[PDB]
């Protein structure tokens, strides 16, 4: 009977200046009220200038451009930079160094849990932290009053190191080595790699209509188009939950969609800007 409607997670990440790039984040952590301060964190390819915070509105804005760019593919029938305000507190240090005082730095957020602080730093900072080098980490933990207003979506103004681009698409670690995404991104002004694209697409599991029938497949359609779909016939040749991702060789732009797909890899889609 009844009808659903998703609570997932937003992504547009755009180049504004020569050397400036804002990324907003909208995610359903920040949908919730009051269980007490809670936390995100996740990688951006260089130092955050501010974190703005835009309207509530800004959310299913940004999610149309590639539910759109995917909709016709179907066939249906080294400091730590601290931002503080009001209701939420964030902070830009180095994974090196989010490391090294990760826990020091959660208090100052005025987290100061004990199990989670444990929880955290171990499933979800050993994601966050590498080898080649070290990329920022966005550590931000929205408080209570958060929940009050019409303007709980944010920005971060920020500019990339060398020339990259992450989109924070890797989770926590968890113990069933599955990952299960749900997730739309505008990502412009970054070079296709059809390389990281393929082997991110191809490790996917859509979802099933119980049509046994039903066939997932592939697709790498060179603007390039590297996703999967569930196709079935009903006369009717549907071709539904195409996710995966397109790439405007004009605009030079990216729509990824990984919504309710679930997949062995976790990690971030790193990118170079032109």
């Amino acid at each position: 009977p009844v009808e659903i409607d998703v609570s997932q997670t937003i992504i547009r990440d755009c180049q504004v200046d020569k050397q400036t790039r804002e990324l907003v984040y909208i995610n359903k952590i920040m949908n919730t009220q009051l269980t007490k301060p809670v936390l995100m964190m996740f990688n951006i390819s260089g130092p955050i200038r501010s974190v703005t915070r835009k309207n509530n509105n800004l959310r299913d804005r940004i999610k149309s451009k590639p539910d759109e760019q995917f909709d016709q593919l179907e066939k249906d029938y080294d400091s730590i930079k601290y931002f503080k305000d009001e209701h939420y507190s964030v902070s830009c240090q180095n994974g090196s160094v989010l490391k090294s005082k990760f826990a020091k730095i959660l208090k100052s957020h005025d987290y100061t849990d004990k199990k989670s602080i444990e929880a955290y730093e171990k499933y979800c900072l050993p994601k966050l932290v590498d080898e080649r080098n070290d990329y920022y980490v966005a550590v931000c933990v929205l408080k209570p009053g958060f929940e009050n207003g019409s303007n709980q979506v944010l920005s971060f103004e920020y500019n990339p190191i060398g020339n990259k681009v992450i989109v924070p698409f890797a989770h926590e670690i968890n113990d069933t080595g599955l990952y299960e995404y749900d997730v739309v991104a505008y990502v412009d002004s970054v070079q296709f790699d059809g390389e990281q694209f393929e082997e991110f697409v191809q490790s996917l599991i859509l979802p099933s209509s119980f049509k046994n029938s039903e066939k997932v497949l592939y697709y790498n359609e060179a603007k390039s188009m590297i996703y999967k779909a569930l196709e079935f016939t009903t006369k009717y040749n549907w071709k539904i939950f195409c996710n995966g991702f397109i790439y405007d060789k004009k605009s030079k732009v990216l729509y990824v969609k990984l919504h309710n797909v679930t997949s062995a890899l976790n990690k971030n889609v790193i990118l170079n800007t032109i």
